[PDB]
DNA sequence: ATGGGACTTTTTGA
DNA sequence: TTCAAAAAGTCCCA
């Protein structure tokens, strides 16, 4: 709410370092280093710090080769706050204290300090930047201001469309105010890597900045008591003819960030793996895997002839708008006033599991079946009605497209109720099930059934077998959206985009895909002979995929 | 009190 | 008319 967050005091030290390191301050005595989201100025004072000591180590040189009176350790910080130091923030008490801060390290003239209370996405910028570093703000679409959305779809249509953040518009700002030669390190989301809604923030940063480093923490916790995974981007603008960007991939999620004093240590630790990618191979998509991953991958994408939205038609579960409204316990009394036609069986994510679905515990009022409030006005007072007004609050009610009483997105009966596969869509694992019970699903459960044309060609059983092997587990996660700590996201955009094959191990891959089910649909279950059975299965499509 | 695991709604642009 | 993406997630407990 406040807009301030605590970067971690390592991160901001490896930061400024990667942009200061090999700074020649006797060539340019007068770099211009910008926090475009200050705030509190955890990265400026560090910074402030950095050009201090590169001042008092050259003061010398500098007083030889510029004016020598200028040149002074009694003038080096009025030379810092005057030509160097750059802040912009939207809090007013913020930037106060950064102030105060600045003018604490160290009456005169009353130097004056480049700190801007305003929009950096709105500023009309004067001059571009040697450096730049910072933690930009992450808002979602949930979150951000209509009105600020439309300036930001008129300015920002670059970067900035449908479900995009708002520190993407950030990257675009900061890369187009970054000098030329310029070096840029900041601190954001993971998700713009592999998400839907980050391709432009991507083809835009390979397009006009060479990234020199990925640092991913996956779903590491860097921030305190903060529900998102982090990731480091180090940029330049510099004339190169290489284009080899340094990814360091945490392989531990569990490790604390404070096992060394510096970050670079634990990067070179075995915590972390090093490897290249080649920014001009670069797709839509970008691979971050190592040589074995990559083979492994195109491997997979090579043998495999179709994919899933090529044999499927794939869905997203029933959006009520107010579950509390129409979802209700099976054992409720008050499911005695519905009657048996309105009401469908309804699961949760947690209720997926490998090859089948755990027996249902909620019904759902397909409310619209309802015809009018008059016929079945005891549903609607004593059920329905209970949420009324936060009903009205919904867009569709409010424009009129649905009634107060209805589910807001009910999609087609049709779909649900009929045999098909259904997988969580956040999971630790491929978790893909057949569905025989006709269950429904709200959005946490996505659903898809295979076409017509290819009933003869793939079963369900056999698509179930392949998904929830090993080796598809692996496979998707390689492109596959992390989200926290042993949670990827499973969503159509991704699970769609598997590719499928199909050869001599069909049969055999299919019948222990029905073993297993079988196994599993007993009252009585033995999970090892599943366990075996699953080792088997793996090792065939292994032996399929030439791996 | 914090840290970590189980679990996941509906607002929203298109 | 109506699809599907989106964690500065959310809640609970030792």
């Amino acid at each position: 709410a406040s807009g301030i967050y605590y970067t971690p005091k390592i991160i901001v030290d490896y930061i400024v370092k990667k942009t200061l390191k090999n700074h020649d301050i006797i060539k340019n005595p007068y770099p211009r280093i910008l926090d475009i989201s200050c705030g509190c100025g955890n990265f400026l004072l560090e910074v402030y710090d950095i050009l201090y000591d590169l001042f008092e180590e050259n003061i010398y040189e500098l007083k030889k080769k510029y004016d020598e009176n200028y040149w002074t350790v009694d003038n080096i910080h009025r030379h810092i706050l005057n030509y160097c130091i750059y802040g912009a923030d939207i809090d007013e008490k913020a930037i106060s204290i950064l102030k105060d801060s600045l003018t604490n390290k160290k009456d005169e003239s009353d130097i004056k300090i480049n700190l801007f209370c305003c929009d950096s996405l709105k500023k009309k910028w004067r001059y571009k930047f040697d450096y730049i570093v910072g933690n930009p703000p992450y808002i979602g679409h949930k979150k951000l201001e209509k009105k600020y959305k439309k300036f930001l779809l008129e300015k920002y249509s670059e970067v900035y469309k449908d479900k995009a953040d708002l520190y993407f518009c950030f990257y675009k700002k900061i890369i187009d105010i970054l000098k030329q030669g310029g070096i840029g390190s900041v601190i954001t989301p993971r998700y713009f890597l592999e998400s839907l809604s980050g391709k432009d923030l991507r083809e835009y940063i390979k397009s006009n900045v060479n990234v020199q480093e990925i640092v991913d923490f996956l779903g590491a916790n860097i921030f305190k008591n903060i529900g998102v995974s982090s990731c480091i981007l180090t940029f330049d603008k510099k004339k190169t003819k290489e284009t080899y960007i340094d990814v360091f991939k945490i392989k531990n999620e569990d490790i604390c960030i404070n096992k060394f004093e510096t970050l670079e240590e634990l990067l070179k630790s075995s915590k972390f793996e090093h490897f290249n990618i080649n920014q001009r191979l670069l797709s839509d998509e970008w691979i971050l895997v190592n040589k074995d991953d990559e083979t492994f991958y195109n491997k997979i994408q090579e043998k495999c002839k179709y994919s899933l939205e090529d044999i499927a038609i794939s869905f997203q579960g029933i959006i009520t708008g107010c579950d509390k409204a129409f979802i209700l316990s099976k054992d409720d009394v008050k499911l005695n006033l519905v009657d048996d036609k309105f009401l469908k069986c309804w699961i949760k994510s947690k209720n997926i599991n490998k090859y089948i679905v755990d027996k249902s515990e909620y019904r759902l009022i397909y409310s619209n079946d309802i015809d009018n409030e008059n016929t079945n006005k005891r549903i609607l007072d004593e059920i329905i009605g209970l949420y009324k007004t936060k009903l009205e609050n919904r867009r569709e009610c409010k424009s009129g497209i649905r009634k107060w009483y209805e589910l807001q997105w009910g999609r087609e009966k049709l779909f649900f109720e009929r045999k098909k596969i259904m997988y969580p869509y956040k999971s630790n694992e491929n978790r893909f099930a057949i569905d025989y019970d006709n269950n429904f699903s709200s959005a946490d459960v996505y659903s898809f059934f295979i076409k017509e044309e290819y009933l003869d060609k793939f079963s369900y059983e056999y698509l179930v077998g392949i998904l929830n092997s090993s080796v598809y587990d692996k496979y998707f996660k390689i492109t596959a959206k992390k989200m926290s700590k042993n949670i990827y996201d499973y969503y159509p955009n991704k699970v769609m985009k598997i590719r499928i094959f199909r050869d001599n191990n069909y049969e055999e891959i299919e019948n222990l895909s029905k073993q297993i089910i079988s196994i599993l649909l007993n009252k009585s279950i033995d999970k090892g002979k599943v366990e075996k059975l699953q080792i088997k299965m793996d090792n065939l499509i292994m032996d399929s995929l030439g791996i």
